[PDB]
């Protein structure tokens, strides 16, 4: 049965990568423009 | 899930340009004039 299971446990996993990282949550398209308006 | 929330937060903000400015009150197209009138 030894070998069995690692045959199980090595057919179940197969095309699934890693990737330690998710996303990031810090965005930035476009920088803060910081100016202003009059008439 | 944790990935599924950041495409949502993500997926739902562009385009939008912060500015913190909004508009000025003062405005001035023509200074004071400060003269008179006789006949």
């Amino acid at each position: 049965a030894r070998e069995a299971i690692a045959q199980m446990k090595a057919a179940a996993l197969a095309g699934i990568n890693s990737r330690l990282f998710g996303l990031d949550g810090n965005i930035s398209t476009n920088s803060e423009n910081t100016e202003r308006h009059t008439a």
